Parts: structure tokens; sequence; C-alpha cells
């Protein structure tokens, strides 16, 4: 399962907070810039985080 190994804080308008064992699911994969779009279906936002942070 997708799964976040490491947490998050949204640091800007278009990131989300994300923490080990919510639920995720994949929106965009990353293209270059460090970062992945998601939704967190644990706290019910979508936006990017860090790349390296998840498994997606
Ligand atoms: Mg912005």
């Amino acid at each position: 399962e997708n799964k976040v190994l490491y947490a998050y804080v949204q640091k800007d308008d278009d990131e989300i907070t994300i923490t080990p064992g919510d639920k995720i699911s994949l929106v965009a994969r990353d293209t270059g810039s460090g970062w992945t779009k998601i939704n967190n279906d644990t706290t019910g936002e979508t936006g990017l985080v860090p790349t390296t942070y998840i498994r997606i």
C-alpha cells in the first residue's frame, strides 16, 4: 500500500501536510521539481508534498 514515510507540514498554499500512517493517493508524479501531487484521504486535502517523503 501507499505510505507516508516522513512527516511534512504545509508551507505554501499548494502544499499539504502528511504524517506517517495517513492514507494517501496519487494525483500526478514528480516531473523533476522534487514534489509529487497527492490526496491525503486521512485529512481530506490535496496538494504537493516532497517526493522522497512518500511511497506511491
Ligand atoms: Mg502558490
